[PDB]
């Protein structure tokens, strides 16, 4: 019926995330610890604000933000970014922008499993998670 955002999701694959994170600027080194991580991201919900807390990782994290209005992250490779999230159709469309730079993560739910694509410039890596 509706597979939607809220719960719990296991990694299971990625691809091409490596060329992602050099177009974000990620240092060699952290490109590593990061694809080795299988991180598990729970997205919860408190009235009209979301909260993605990602676990299992070399730097967990937890972001909490109310649709269409704007916030700073400290990403967990120590990007300082400013954020807006929309939602159309069942997508979750993130701009992420930090000196004249940006990326667009876009999450969606399909059958029990949520595909994350994000793009930058040239360069799009998709991730997939399982539902737990």
């Amino acid at each position: 019926m509706c597979d939607q955002f809220v719960g719990t999701w296991k990694f299971l694959s990625s691809e091409n995330f490596e060329d992602y994170m050099k177009e974000l600027g990620v240092g060699f080194a952290t490109r590593k610890m990061a694809g080795v991580a299988k991180p598990n991201v729970t997205i919860s919900i408190n009235g009209d604000v979301i909260t993605i807390k990602t676990e299992s990782t070399f730097k967990n994290t937890e972001v909490s933000f109310r649709l269409g209005e704007e916030f700073d992250e400290t990403t967990a490779d120590d990007r300082k970014t400013k954020n807006v999230i929309t939602l159309d159709n069942g997508i979750l469309n993130q701009v992420q922008k930090w000196d004249g730079k940006e990326t667009v993560i876009k999450r969606k739910v399909m059958d029990g499993n949520l595909v994350v694509e994000c793009t930058m410039n040239t360069v799009t890596s998709k991730r997939v998670y399982e539902r737990a």
